[PDB]
């Protein structure tokens, strides 16, 4: 089998992407944030504290003839941005772009933190990291991809995120019309539960490429590109007036600037992030200070190839017995 679904930016900045997902019988369609940095499929629901729902579409398990309470199971997750959610668990039929999994764990939120409530466009998350990170207790649950894998034509999914435009998540096949050149594959460590890999270096604008190993994760659920402070300083030093602002929480730059590109290495290959992809707009409405899309990872503990980086590439998440990642230009 295969599946193919369009993913759409939630706003004019590409802060996140939503993909429609069918849950239950008859189908209830919710728009989920596909997150290769986590491993829980959770949804706003009829069980979510009413004051914490503000415009989201909810899953109502009592209206699904295929929903079954997973008795005793609870979940609770905290994300790198400080947000969180928790609740109980049903199994139900879940379909993405025509690909159907029966018996998928659907984690129903009883509580969500303020940032989820405040984002009316995201009805939940669909985790695509390794199932060892799934938070369901006392019986850990499998991701949608893990459950679908055996049925897929090939044990892969691909992320093709758009810049200010829709893109595609494909399951079970590699669309050879969606990229240019060849796909370069690189080794993955699953030891932390992430799609963790090592970039071979970077360049800023038209500058020379610096060969240096940068271990990080391919994370569709993180907006920006988080890299070591040395790399980030070298980038922003090429932008007149750019500075790191403790009060804002990162590098800012004059909105009048034209930003240089940023290149990262994948083996001997190179992915170029255009400068415009690094502009996240005014820090507050009407400000002439703009927020940068490349930020330091120094306070995180891990480097994160988030949407800013991934949207410049066609990305293969290869879930073969030994997982690997593939990157192509597009």
């Amino acid at each position: 089998s295969t599946g193919s679904a369009t993913t759409t930016p939630i706003d004019s900045l590409d802060d996140a992407y939503i993909t429609p997902v069918q849950i239950g019988t008859p189908a209830q369609t919710l728009n989920l944030d596909f997150d290769t940095g986590s491993s829980d499929l959770w949804v706003f629901s009829s069980e979510t504290t009413a004051s914490e729902v503000d415009g989201q579409t909810i899953y109502t398990p009592s209206k699904s003839t295929t929903a079954k309470l997973l008795s005793g199971a609870t979940w609770s997750i905290s994300y790198g941005d400080g947000s969180s959610s928790s609740g109980d668990v049903y199994t139900d039929t879940v379909s993405v772009g025509g690909l159907t999994v029966t018996g998928q764990a659907v984690e129903s939120a009883k509580k969500v933190s303020s940032s989820f409530t405040e984002d009316s466009t995201i009805d939940g998350l669909l985790g695509l990291a390794f199932s060892t990170l799934n938070t369901v207790s006392p019986t850990q649950q499998k991701t949608f991809f893990d459950n679908a894998k055996a049925s897929l034509d090939s044990p892969v999914f691909t992320a093709d995120l758009g810049y200010h435009a829709p893109g595609t998540y494909n399951f079970g096949f590699i669309d050879t019309t969606a990229y240019t050149g060849s796909i370069t594959y690189t080794a993955v460590s699953t030891k932390q539960g992430f799609w963790e890999w090592t970039s071979t270096g970077y360049a800023v604008g038209s500058g020379t490429f610096k060969s240096t190993s940068i271990d990080g994760i391919a994370d569709t659920g993180t907006t920006l590109l988080y890299l070591p402070a040395t790399v980030v300083s070298a980038y922003w030093a090429q932008v007149s007036g750019a500075k790191s602002s403790s009060s804002v929480g990162g590098y800012v730059f004059p909105c009048s600037a034209t930003l240089p590109s940023f290149t990262f290495g994948v083996g001997s290959a190179r992915i170029v992030i255009p400068g415009d992809y690094i502009d996240f707009g005014p820090i507050s409405t009407g400000s002439s200070s703009c927020f940068g899309g490349i930020q330091s990872s120094a306070g995180i503990g891990i480097n994160i190839f988030g949407d800013v980086a991934l949207k410049a590439a066609f990305v293969v998440f290869n879930g073969a017995t030994t997982p690997t990642l593939g990157f192509a230009s597009k």
